[PDB]
């Protein structure tokens, strides 16, 4: 079991498939989404493999919050001074496409309501 | 400045409360966008995620853990979407950080 698993996001964590990386630390990785839904659209993922938010453990709280802190810092570093939307998808109704926890950050245009 | 979510936290105006602890409150949105649509908000007044501090990281993660536990309790076994809006482009409606949780229908892409 290679660290991070073998979803595309685990492969990206281990530099086995390429990504456009914005920020990296010991806990997480921020990189651009290849199918962007906004002028800026990136992902913040833990390096620890968690398949989906519905199975996150209570002790994962700091790590999950760290994704949002890194997300808002990256958004500022990318000049998203008018704001942005953060999204976590869970399961089928959530539209989750990769079963490795990930925070979407979208900006550079007016986001609309409802959020899908 | 204070917001309507501060009033809800202080129990000055009603909301349909799902869950409460010493540091957050979960309640149904007054303008729901899905068959289940609730909010998880910290009791600490953080105006927007862009001004959250490093020391807030476990509190922010607590909102998500509370959110996913409430979603399971509300029967959202087919999934759901969590949303935090920042600023005007993000469509943030109240300047008190809040996590939306939406489900009970297929959520679509793009997410707004
Ligand atoms: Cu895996
Ligand atoms: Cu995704
Ligand atoms: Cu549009
Ligand atoms: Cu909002
Ligand atoms: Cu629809």
């Amino acid at each position: 079991a290679r660290p991070g698993g073998d979803t595309i996001f685990g492969k990206i964590i281990r530099k086995e498939i390429p990504a456009k990386i914005i920020f990296e630390d010991d806990r997480c990785l921020a990189f651009h989404d290849i199918s962007p839904q906004a002028p800026t659209h990136f992902l913040v993922i833990p390096k620890k493999h968690i398949s989906q938010i519905s199975v996150a453990e209570d002790d994962d709280e700091s790590l999950l919050g760290h994704l949002m802190i890194v997300g808002k810092k990256c958004a500022a570093d990318l000049g998203l001074n008018k704001g942005y939307r953060m999204v976590v998808n869970e399961g089928s109704d959530g539209g989750q496409s990769v079963y490795h926890v990930h925070l979407h950050v979208l900006g550079g245009r007016q986001m609309h309501w409802p959020p899908g």
